[PDB]
């Protein structure tokens, strides 16, 4: 019960579904995530297995600089608060649709959440 | 690098209470020590822990209905993706403020926040 809130979105052209998480710190990518889109060359592992600091994710029609902590996981990609706040976000419930930069897109339905 | 979590001010049968905005959790909770200290733990469809079906809660000026698990937790309150939904919420983070059933309340600042 409860569908959880997810977007779609596209890294490198891959497409993703990420999870939106308001309560999670930072956001994060998964390793495998990070090697099928090829991050895994950028990741910077000044010490979680690494950071990734300024890809371009890409939301709808506009590329945004996310920061993603890697860490082995289910989870392909949690967008997190600090990266929700930094583009200045609002997760709409009530229009079930996320308006996060310039741009805004929808909430995946029950089906299409992974 | 840090970023202070969400959190608004509500009342629970008329105690002040720091509330946690949480979409990345599935059940809204109340922690074993408010319901104890509210009085809510008697309604606790059931080591005083269950399940309150409904509990008026007031935001602002407005009260309305949500349900809580209680668990033994620090976090008093933690509002979950279930109440968001059920009062068609807006986590407006461009305003830093939250707009849920028919009002619109603002997230405290670092200072205000629950240590």
């Amino acid at each position: 019960q409860v569908p959880m809130l997810y977007i779609n979105i596209e890294i490198n052209n891959y497409p993703v579904k990420a999870f939106v998480d308001t309560g999670a710190q930072t956001t994060i990518m998964s390793t495998r995530l990070a090697k099928k889109t090829g991050l895994s060359r950028m990741i910077d592992k000044r010490f979680i297995i690494g950071r990734i600091h300024q890809a371009q994710v890409k939301i709808e029609t506009q590329y945004i600089p996310c920061s993603f902590t890697v860490l082995d996981t289910d989870i392909d990609v949690l967008i997190g608060l600090d990266m929700l706040k930094r583009h200045l976000a609002c997760v709409d419930l009530k229009e079930n649709v996320l308006r996060i930069a310039e741009v805004e897109t929808s909430f995946l339905s029950e089906a299409e959440i992974p």
